[PDB]
C-alpha cells in the first residue's frame, strides 16, 4: 500500500533531473550566443548532475524498494565510486563558480587577463581529476574497508550493500569534499556583499533626490540546507556507533541528492537563457 505508490516520487525526481540537465546542456551547445568562458563551469556542473541522475539514483531506488542487491559486489563498488565522484565534482564546481564571480566583481580591469578560454579547460580538468582521486583510487583498491564483524558479514555476502567506512576515510573525504569549499564560498560571498553595499551607498549619495540579500540568500541557503545535515551525521556516526541509526542516514543522503535538480533553477535563469529555452520549444 506504500511501495506501489512511493515509486512515483522517485520517477518524478529522475524525470525532472534528467530533463533539466539535458535542456541546459542543449541550450548551451546549440546556440552560439551562450558560448562564454563562465558558461563552461555550468556545463561541467550540468554534466555531473546528469550523470548522477542517470546512474546513481535509479540503482539506489531499486536498492530501497527491493531491499536486495541482485547484482554482484563489483557493480556495488562501481556504483559507490560513481556516487562519490559525482557528489564531490558538483560541490567543487560550485566553489569554482563562486571564486570566478569573486574575481569578476573584485578586480574589474584585469578580469580578462587572469582567466581566458584555455585556462578554464585546465581548471575544469584539474577539478575533475582531484574529484577522481578521492573516489576511485581508495574504493577500488579497498582502502576504506571496515573491520568489525557486521561489516565483514556484509562484505562477504553478495546480496547485501550497506556502506561501512573507516573513520579516517570518512573524516578525510568529508573535509576534502565539503568543508573547504564551504569556507571558500562563505568568504567570497561576504566580500562580494561588502562591495555591493559600498557601491549602492555611493550611488544613493550621488543621486540626492536590500536587493542582493535575496540573491545571496537563495544560493547560500539551498546549498547549505541541502548538503550540511548529511555531512554532520557522516562525521558523527563514525566516532559513536550507537547515536545515529541506519535509516536517518539514508534519508539525509537522499535529501542531499535532490540538490542536483534545483541547480538549473538557480544558475540558469538569465534572460538570454529564457530566449534560448523559448526558441527550443
Ligand atoms: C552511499 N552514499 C555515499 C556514502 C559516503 C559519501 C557520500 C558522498 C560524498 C562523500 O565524500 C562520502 O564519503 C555518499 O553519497
Amino acid at each position: 500500500v506504500w511501495v506501489v505508490g512511493m515509486g512515483i516520487v522517485m520517477s518524478l525526481i529522475v524525470l525532472a533531473i534528467v530533463f533539466g540537465n539535458v535542456l541546459v546542456i542543449t541550450a548551451i551547445a546549440k546556440f552560439e550566443r551562450l558560448q562564454t568562458v563562465t558558461n563552461y563551469f555550468i556545463t561541467s556542473l550540468a554534466c555531473a548532475d546528469l550523470v548522477m541522475g542517470l546512474a546513481v539514483v535509479p540503482f539506489g531506488a531499486a536498492h530501497i524498494l527491493t531491499k536486495t542487491w541482485t547484482f554482484g559486489n563489483f557493480w556495488c563498488e562501481f556504483w559507490t565510486s560513481i556516487d562519490v565522484l559525482c557528489v564531490t565534482a558538483s560541490i567543487e564546481t560550485l566553489c569554482v563558480i563562486a571564486v570566478d564571480r569573486y574575481f569578476a566583481i573584485t578586480s574589474p580591469f584585469k578580469y580578462q587577463s587572469l582567466l581566458t578560454k584555455n585556462k578554464a579547460r585546465v581548471i575544469i580538468l584539474m577539478v575533475w581529476i582531484v574529484s577522481g582521486l578521492t573516489s576511485f583510487l581508495p574504493i577500488q583498491m579497498h582502502w576504506y574497508r571496515a573491520t568489525h564483524q557486521e561489516a565483514i558479514n556484509c562484505y562477504a555476502e553478495e546480496t547485501c550493500c550497506d556502506f561501512f567506512t573507516n573513520q579516517a576515510y570518512a573524516i578525510a573525504s568529508s573535509i576534502v569534499s565539503f568543508y573547504v569549499p564551504l569556507v571558500i564560498m562563505v568568504f567570497v560571498y561576504s566580500r562580494v556583499f561588502q562591495e555591493a553595499k559600498r557601491q549602492l551607498q555611493k550611488i544613493d549619495k550621488s543621486e540626492g533626490r536590500h536587493k542582493a540579500l535575496k540573491t545571496l540568500g537563495i544560493i547560500m541557503g539551498t546549498f547549505t540546507l541541502c548538503w550540511l545535515p548529511f555531512f554532520i551525521v557522516n562525521i558523527v556516526h563514525v566516532i559513536q556507533d550507537n547515536l545515529i541509526r541506519k535509516e536517518v542516514y539514508i534519508l539525509l543522503n537522499w535529501i542531499g541528492y535532490v540538490n542536483s535538480g534545483f541547480n538549473p533553477l538557480i544558475y540558469c535563469r538569465s534572460p538570454d537563457f529564457r530566449i534560448a529555452f523559448q526558441e527550443l520549444l
